């Protein structure tokens, strides 16, 4: 069974292309087969993981347009994930897309061709809430929320938690949220911890276990930020194999 999560959060800078790195690395030294998808015209995550994105023949935007087979588009890693790349042609999709019926299923109908490739998908979704995001969405089971905690700056959460919510209504019910992953977190004081709280308070949303220090990128070494995903993706791991609920980082 494919498991397909969405790494997802409007708010800029947040992490979310580190988070779909790292943890994807983390799954592949247990195992798993892995597929990363870039679903940000900028291309951080193609980029981080060694490919010019300006020099691709073709992204996943052929893909998500049909006019190019997944398989095709599909690019190899130093660690042996295998990576869906973007570059800024998709920033032209929404365009092509709204022109046409079911744009929010476009990834969705593309990852079906791949299914039993691989173990595990993880989406890197843009700093948006357009059609891009809501493909992430409307493809995966889980989503987990990157969460920066180093400053109490946290206003778009409830707008995220909405557009989750429509849709689990319009285009996948069965999405679930596993929650916030914390990053960020710095050690110096309380400070990032009270953030968390303060989120937990105000949000239906659970913040999950443990927090991301602050030490895009690919934590993957024997540092605490690596440790950290490391010890994240094994709870992932758990979760899809037993059903054991995510940790969280507050109950
Ligand atoms: N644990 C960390 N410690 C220090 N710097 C980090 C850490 N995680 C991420 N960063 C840096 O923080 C910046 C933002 O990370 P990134 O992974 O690109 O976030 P993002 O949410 O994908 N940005 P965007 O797609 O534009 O919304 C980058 O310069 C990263 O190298
Ligand atoms: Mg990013």
């Amino acid at each position: 069974v494919t498991r397909v999560l969405a790494v997802a959060n409007q708010k800029g800078g947040v992490a979310k292309t580190t988070t779909v790195a790292s943890i994807g690395a983390a799954l592949t030294e247990q195992g798993r087969r892995v597929l990363l998808v870039d679903l940000d015209p900028q291309g951080c995550l193609t980029f981080s993981l060694g490919h010019d994105p300006d020099k691709l023949p073709v992204s996943v935007h052929e893909v998500l347009l049909g006019d190019v087979e997944p398989s095709a588009a599909l690019v190899r890693t130093d660690e042996g994930m295998t990576l869906l790349p973007a570059n800024i042609d998709l920033a032209g999709a929404e365009a092509m897309l709204l022109m046409r019926a079911g744009r929010e299923y476009a990834l969705k109908r593309a990852l079906a061709k791949l299914d039993g490739d691989f173990d595990v998908v993880i989406i890197d979704c843009p700093p948006s809430l357009g059609v891009l995001t809501l493909n992430g969405l409307t493809a995966a089971h889980d989503v987990i929320v990157p969460l920066q905690c180093e400053t109490l700056a946290h206003r778009g959460v409830g707008q995220f938690l909405r557009t989750i919510s429509d849709v689990q209504q319009i285009t996948n019910p069965d999405l679930k949220l596993l929650g916030a992953l914390p990053t960020l977190y710095d050690s110096r004081t309380t400070h990032s911890r009270d953030v968390l709280l303060d989120v937990a308070d105000r949000y239906e949303l659970p913040v999950l276990a443990p927090p991301i220090p602050r030490t895009s990128v690919l934590a993957g070494r024997k540092s605490k930020g690596a440790i950290a995903y490391r010890e994240f993706a094994d709870a992932l791991l758990r979760h899809w194999k037993s059903g054991r609920k995510m940790p969280t980082f507050t109950p």
